[PDB]
């Protein structure tokens, strides 16, 4: 059989682009399909921005207080937009970036990292630290989902991500103890049920970060771990840009794409 007919299929069926990376293993082949086209990273980059974040801080970093005003809204923020009276700690900034994809907690995550106006080329650079020379950040929430198909702004690719996404929860691109709280975050976003989480079987764990955009952009970049505990990593990205702006982004193909993935991977 061949698995990248079936992805064209799930692209002929939902009108999409799909772009799938499941890096390869000691244990399996790699699942590559359109892996090294640009796709935007919509919300997927809060997941290695709260990495920057843990990486260039020491843990006590987390309980500093950062406050904000109404003025600071821009961007979908569950979070952030209740609490402009208290502030946020660090550490709950980076949950809301994660657990609720808050805008406002990723621009101020990102000002964290950079300063107000150089926050997305020191995440970009951060990308760059972990090898990464293609994927790139270049607008705050919520620009950065907006972009027309072909800018290459605030982009990355289903093999970059996922070998990011690799480094920083299965590799030793964080120290252990600051993992252990990316992972955790991850591990409790519920975000993605419709995603990959979809289309794996409930006896595999599956820790994740959704993107959602323009011209029907819908990603999910996961952590699985069968039910033996062997882990992988799934990217799944997918746009319907020929839809126009306002195209539909599609849950299930998401879910459609992890359970091909997961046919193979079980």
């Amino acid at each position: 059989g061949d698995l990248a007919d079936r992805f064209a299929e799930l692209e002929r069926r939902y009108d999409a682009r799909l772009g799938v990376y499941v890096p390869a293993t000691g244990t399996t082949a790699a699942i590559e399909y359109r892996a090294d086209e640009r796709f935007a990273f919509c919300s997927t980059f809060k997941a290695p921005l709260v990495a920057a974040v843990l990486h260039q801080n020491p843990l006590t970093h987390l309980d500093k207080l950062i406050t904000y005003t109404s003025d600071d809204i821009r961007s979908i923020s569950p979070v952030a937009q209740q609490h402009v009276q208290t502030g946020m700690t660090i550490g709950q900034l980076c949950d809301a970036a994660i657990r609720y994809s808050d805008g406002t907690a990723a621009n101020l995550l990102l000002a964290d990292l950079g300063g107000p106006g150089g926050g997305t080329a020191a995440f970009t650079g951060y990308l760059r630290s972990l090898g990464d020379t293609v994927s790139r950040l270049d607008a705050e929430e919520p620009e950065l989902n907006r972009n027309p198909p072909g800018d290459e702004r605030d982009t990355t690719t289903p093999h970059a991500i996922a070998l990011v996404l690799q480094q920083l929860v299965l590799g030793n691109a964080l120290p252990p103890d600051k993992r252990a709280l990316l992972t955790d975050w991850m591990a409790r976003n519920t975000t993605g049920a419709k995603r990959i989480r979809a289309g794996f079987p409930a006896d595999w764990k599956v820790i994740d970060k959704t993107g959602t955009g323009d011209y029907g952009r819908a990603n999910d970049i996961a952590v699985v771990w069968s039910p033996t505990g062997v882990p992988y990593v799934v990217a799944v990205m997918s746009d319907r840009a020929g839809g126009g702006y306002d195209a539909e982004p599609r849950e299930a193909l998401l879910a459609e794409a992890a359970t091909c993935v997961a046919g193979v991977l079980a």
